[PDB]
């Protein structure tokens, strides 16, 4: 990484490697590397990793798959709507369900100012004409499980397993845990 | 029907057969009769219907088949939560997924007093262990189309429904309109 530095650090809500690589100036990977992570999208709440600090040479690309913009402008199978929570913006909430924020703005023209969206207002997702998940059931939470990665396994989005779990915090997963998710959805004919 | 007038009546906002057999002490399927009507369950909005009223020998039973109270205290498949709207009880919601209340209600201890509930709030819908639906995905309306004979017809619930298109008011479905249509929910293994 070629650091100034290495801290320890302890992460907290909100965090993802991302965010820390930015904070410090490091790499995602390079944390990786150093603290033996398994999963670079896995961060426990309250856990200390080292971070090389204020890189020259910072990666942030060879052990991650970074998506790009998203591009689509409908989501395949559903749901129809989802529910604002604490945090929420339509920003991210178009980049869970892997779709342009234009388009997700599209679906609501009921929203007068797209910034100002409340707790607990239901906004309409749009889903693609002819489209549908193959089998949307219960599924049991194991350690190191995250709604960004069930999505690629299973073939879905984050925003639809959110959607279909709409009052559970990803950050608050519990081995156990019984969740709603949804497989394979695509368009159809 | 042995009624003592007949009243011409107009169809308004909360109306099901039921409700107006009760107001006028008819009988459904004496109405169903008098005005040919081919779904006892469909009245439109501003239709105008007549009424056999006060019948000595109303008839609720013959064209109708009256589902029982809720035994079941799951619902199979899906949704992890449900998100209030004007005018839902617990009551209401419970019987639309075809569970018992008390089961909902201790589903959601976070509520203080379930007679208190707000729109925009999330429920948390128990949900059957090891249970799927088959194939969620696209659907559009054709006349005369409703939830409850939807669920009957594609083996879901009301509430399954709702829940996947969560805005939509259900006495204002048009022709041609997509919804999200669950089917074939079930207990597997
Ligand atoms: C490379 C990069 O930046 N990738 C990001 C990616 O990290 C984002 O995904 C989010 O990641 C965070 C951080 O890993 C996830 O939060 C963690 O969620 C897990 C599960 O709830 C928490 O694990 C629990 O931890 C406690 C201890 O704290 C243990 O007792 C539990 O056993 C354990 N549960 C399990 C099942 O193992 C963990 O603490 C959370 N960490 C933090 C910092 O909150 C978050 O869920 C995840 N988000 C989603 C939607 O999956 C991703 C977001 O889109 O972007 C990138 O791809
Ligand atoms: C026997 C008995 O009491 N059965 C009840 C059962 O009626 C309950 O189901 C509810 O029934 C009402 C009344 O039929 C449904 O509301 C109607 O919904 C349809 C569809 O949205 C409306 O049709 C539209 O009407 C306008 C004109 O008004 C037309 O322009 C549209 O083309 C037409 N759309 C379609 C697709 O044909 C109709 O106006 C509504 N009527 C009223 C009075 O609101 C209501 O949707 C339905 N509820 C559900 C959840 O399906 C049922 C409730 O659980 O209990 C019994 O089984
Ligand atoms: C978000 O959507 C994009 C666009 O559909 C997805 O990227 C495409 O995935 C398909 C299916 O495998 C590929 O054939 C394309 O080549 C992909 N790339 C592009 C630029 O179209 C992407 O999979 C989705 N991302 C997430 C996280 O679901
Ligand atoms: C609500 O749930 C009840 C109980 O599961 C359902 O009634 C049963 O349906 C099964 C499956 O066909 C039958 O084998 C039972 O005999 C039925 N009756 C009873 C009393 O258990 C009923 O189908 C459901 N109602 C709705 C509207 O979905
Ligand atoms: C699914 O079909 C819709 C509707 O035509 C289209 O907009 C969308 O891009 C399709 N999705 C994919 C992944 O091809
Ligand atoms: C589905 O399984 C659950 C969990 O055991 C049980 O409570 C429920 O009654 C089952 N449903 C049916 C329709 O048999």
């Amino acid at each position: 990484c070629g650091s100034t530095s290495n801290i320890k650090y302890t992460v907290v809500k909100g965090d993802t490697l991302t965010s820390i690589a930015k904070k410090f100036k490091s790499g995602i990977c390079n944390i990786v590397s150093v603290n033996k992570l398994a999963n670079p999208n896995l961060i426990e709440l309250g856990a200390t990793l080292i971070i090389p600090e204020n890189c020259s040479n910072p990666d942030n690309k060879s052990c991650v798959s970074t998506p790009a913009e998203p591009t689509e402008t409908c989501v395949p199978g559903l749901p129809g709507s989802y529910t604002i929570v604490s945090g929420d913006t339509l920003t991210n909430i178009s980049q869970d369900f892997n779709i342009t924020l234009d388009s997700l703005i599209a679906a609501n023209t009921q929203i007068e100012n797209p910034d100002a969206i409340d707790v607990g207002q239901i906004i309409t997702v749009p889903v693609c004409p002819s489209s549908q998940c193959e089998a949307v059931g219960t599924y049991n939470i194991v350690a190191g499980d995250l709604f960004v990665d069930l999505a690629a396994t299973y073939h879905t989005t984050i925003g639809q397993i959110k959607a279909l779990n709409n009052n559970v915090n990803p950050s608050k997963l519990k081995v156990g845990q019984q969740i709603i998710l949804p497989q394979d959805c695509k368009n159809v004919t």
